[PDB]
């Protein structure tokens, strides 16, 4: 549906990386939408008001619905936003959040421009 363009071409690379097996023992949690019923979280969506996880960021790449990279950008942080409101900061999950962001935010900044 029209190449992506070259923002957008690295944004796809980096979530690429992101999903690949080099960071999946960080990465797991944020693969598929937090199922809340089963997990037995039944406040999350009272608090987490915006989902996001990376097979959505994947879906809305694919379906082009970023118009450019910073709109990729905030769903990706949107999503470690999600986990460091919800979970407390010593939690195991918050750790792998902040080694995913790290690879993200790191190769994020290498943008063409
Ligand atoms: C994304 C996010 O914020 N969350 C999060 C989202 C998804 C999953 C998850 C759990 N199980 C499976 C599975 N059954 O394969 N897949 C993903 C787990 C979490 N963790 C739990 C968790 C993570 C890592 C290590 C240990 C645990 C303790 O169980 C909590 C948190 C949650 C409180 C909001």
């Amino acid at each position: 549906m029209g190449k992506l363009s070259e923002q957008l071409k690295h944004c796809n690379g980096i979530l690429k990386e992101l999903l690949s097996k080099k960071h999946a023992a960080y990465a797991w949690p944020f693969y598929k939408p937090v199922d809340a019923s089963a997990l037995g979280l039944h406040d999350y969506h009272d608090i987490i008001k915006h989902p996001m996880d990376l097979s959505t960021v994947k879906r809305k790449m694919e379906n082009r619905d970023y118009r450019d990279a910073q709109e990729f950008a905030a769903d990706v942080r949107l999503m470690f936003s999600n986990c460091y409101k919800y979970n407390p900061p010593d939690h195991d999950v918050v750790a792998m959040a902040r080694k995913l962001q790290d690879v993200f935010e790191f190769r994020y900044a290498k943008m063409p421009d």
